[PDB]
């Protein structure tokens, strides 16, 4: 036979914490965005991921682009500013403030940066990367760093209440004084003649080079974090803690808010050509919205393991279940669709119905949920006495098979009415299946067995054989044969009589997780030992997906069999084709 080797095509992930910053490359193509979680993520124009850059030993709160777009810097709380190239490789770390750096600019010729930190400096570089010049001195800590559009003045912003106007040489030209509160954010027009500040006293004021109050635009209910002009400079967009952004004509006329975030807005910036905006959110995500108030797209992923997933029978849509207690619902490219919030605990499974219209979840939190592709919450089932580790749909779409560290399986339907119990497990079920054959559902138990039962509740065969704990099943597409998934860091295959067939030996650690493609001539494995191992229904080893940083804990078949999902603790779903 022939296997013709996967590879990584798309990772489901974003950041995992706050995001801090957003940036546009000048040509507008990639957006650059920065965050708590140490890390700075780069993003296509199709809100696909491009690459991450890890370094920073804490949360990282600035990030620009060079004007080639071809460097990359980011400011840290770990007290450096570093230099990258769009490869992730480090090209230079830049160290002397005392305090963490808040805020990051390039001049327009690239050749100077300028980093703002809480050590109350502004410092300026050279790409190589020497110290120029230290900018002394705002009176508090400096959480904003501009530069006008010639490159001659600098523009910072204080919790000294001030921005302060400096030339290259570090000379004070002119400090703009009124807000009433820190100044948190600094941007000048597109012909350098307006500057804005973004303030904690709930306002952004607009202001010319003389100090000069040009206008106060009034409206947000809470501090304003962020501020950025459009590429016309007839527009004002600001960010606030009130978790909105709002656009402003240069009257301090409200002309729209955009809203969507779930916490504090932290950062905004105008795609160059002026044709769609991105905002970044303490609620973990980059949005980025249409000039006529719109959402595109969210940049978001799991903030912590992600334990399951699932392909729709549609072939377009993948589901990923999280310890961050929200399933994620996802396209084929790698782009988000909706997360489904409500479970007061960890997600371990979910499973689409055979339409793919309805979503299931299994929690900890002791339930089932039942869901739309809009979001919305359709039903809770409850019944298990302990947690929920798997779930699934009957081929009829209208049972939902449970498996709970309670012993049981259960049946429901879509009203969450109990149609029956399946009892017989001595342990905790981790994982449930139902067969094609649209009569019999298999279990897979702490208690090393897999269960076969008809679906009017009698067991017909156990499964014994693996030597520890199984915590996955699946049936292949006749129905035929069994795949379950063990501890004992085997792949087993067994027919419908409980006889073994088969051992799948290779994984180095707990085998979590199993299917088989939809041809039957391929089974996929997820493994402690952060692979996916594909193999034939010899037993023979295929291919070793490796790739994810962590535990992999589950593995789905797209309906056409081309694609696999992988899901892990490192956090993310990846693609592989």
């Amino acid at each position: 036979g022939s296997h013709m080797g996967v590879k990584e095509r798309n990772r489901l992930e974003a950041h995992s914490s706050s995001v801090r910053g957003v940036a546009f490359s000048p040509d507008g193509q990639t957006i650059a965005s920065a965050s708590d979680d140490k890390t700075v993520k780069l993003w296509n124009r199709n809100g696909q991921l491009l690459q991450t850059l890890t370094g920073h030993s804490s949360s990282v709160w600035g990030v620009a682009f060079s004007p080639d777009g071809q460097t990359i810097a980011s400011a840290s709380d770990d007290k450096t500013v570093k230099l990258w190239n769009r490869n992730g490789q480090l090209l230079q770390t830049l160290t002397g403030h005392s305090s963490s750096v808040r805020g990051v600019a390039f001049s327009p010729d690239g050749q100077t940066i300028a980093s703002a930190s809480d050590d109350k400096t502004v410092k300026l570089w050279n790409r190589n990367g020497q110290l120029l010049q230290t900018l002394t001195g705002h009176s508090s800590s400096v959480w904003g760093v501009a530069f006008s559009p010639d490159g001659q003045t600098i523009a910072s912003a204080s919790d000294d209440k001030t921005v302060k106007l400096w030339n290259r040489n570090g000379q004070l030209l002119q400090t703009l004084t009124g807000h009433s509160s820190s100044v948190w954010g600094v941007a000048f027009s597109p012909d350098g003649q307006t500057i804005a500040s973004a303030s904690d006293d709930k306002t952004v004021k607009l202001w010319n080079r003389n100090g000069q109050l040009l206008q106060t635009l009034t409206g947000h209910s809470s501090s304003v974090r962020g501020v950025a002009f459009s590429p016309d400079g007839q527009t004002i967009a600001s960010a606030s803690d009130d978790k909105t952004v709002k656009l402003w004509n240069r009257n301090g006329q409200l002309l729209q808010t955009l809203t969507g975030h779930s916490s504090s807005v932290n950062g905004v910036a105008f795609r160059p050509d002026g044709q769609t905006i991105a905002s970044a959110s303490d609620d973990k995500t980059v949005k980025l919205w249409n000039r006529n108030g719109q959402l595109l797209q969210t940049l978001t992923g799991h903030s912590s393991s992600v334990w399951g997933v699932a392909f729709s029978p549609d072939g377009q849509t993948i589901a990923s279940a999280s310890d961050d207690k929200t399933v994620k619902l996802w396209n084929r490219n790698g782009q988000h669709l909706q997360t489904l919030t409500g479970h007061s605990s960890s997600v371990w499974g979910v499973a689409f119905s055979p339409d793919g219209q309805t979503i299931a979840s299994a929690s900890d939190d002791k339930t089932v949920k039942l869901w739309n592709r809009n979001g919305q919450l359709l039903q809770t089932l409850t019944g298990h006495s302990s947690s929920v580790r798997g779930v699934a749909f009957s081929p009829d779409g209208q049972t939902i098979a449970s498996a709970s560290d309670d012993k049981t399986v259960k049946l429901w339907n879509r009203n969450g009415q109990l149609l029956q119990t399946l009892t017989g497990h001595s342990s905790s079920v981790w994982g449930v299946a139902f067969s094609p054959d649209d009569q019999t559902i298999a279990s897979a138990s702490d208690d090393k067995t897999v269960k076969l039962w008809n679906r009017n509740g009698q067991l017909l065969q156990t499964l014994t054989g693996h030597s520890s704990s199984v915590r996955g099943v699946a049936f292949s597409p006749d129905g035929q044969t069994i795949a379950s998934a063990s501890d004992d860091k085997t792949v087993k295959l067994w027919n419908r009589n409980g006889q073994l067939l088969q051992t799948l030996t290779g994984h180095s650690s707990s085998v979590r997780g199993v299917a088989f493609s939809p041809d039957g001539q391929t089974i996929a494995s997820a493994s402690d030992d952060k692979t996916v191992k594909l193999w034939n229904r010899n037993g023979q080893l295929l291919q070793t997906l490796t790739g994810h940083s962590s535990s992999v804990w589950g593995v789905a078949f797209s309906p056409d069999g081309q694609t696999i999902a992988s899901a892990s603790s490192d956090k993310t779903v990846k693609l592989w084709n």
